């Protein structure tokens, strides 16, 4: 019930993690601008090590769709 | 009025930035566990370039007091 608790499994597809992250985010008490910032930063911090390293290599400013494209088939 | 808007000035002492960050955080609508996570991650992201680089070199898990010690006299 906290967005801080949604972490990607070591063999979970990135998009099934994003599904659980966005459903939990909808329930989180925070401003819409803080939710949009979590979607960029917390989604990367809570990714599994293989996706995390790919996402750090895109850097900030990657959109959510760009992040998902970069992680297809990883794990 | 958003915590995302509190950024360190290029010549502002780190502790005067932390003062403005903690006063704004008190007013932010979010859970206490999300406030404690902002104090570790968002405080580093919104630091000025010279403090930011010192704080990244401490890594995660540095406490707020450790972060402040590492930034004394910078700028």
């Amino acid at each position: 019930t906290s967005i801080l608790d949604i972490r990607q499994g070591p063999k979970e597809p990135f998009r099934d993690y994003v599904d659980r992250f966005l459903k939990t985010l909808r329930a989180e008490q925070a401003s819409q601008e803080v939710k949009n910032w979590m979607t960029e930063t917390l989604l990367v911090q809570n990714a599994n090590p293989d996706c995390k390293t790919i996402l750090k290599a895109l850097g900030p400013g990657a959109t959510l769709e760009e992040m998902m494209t970069a992680c297809q088939g990883v794990g």
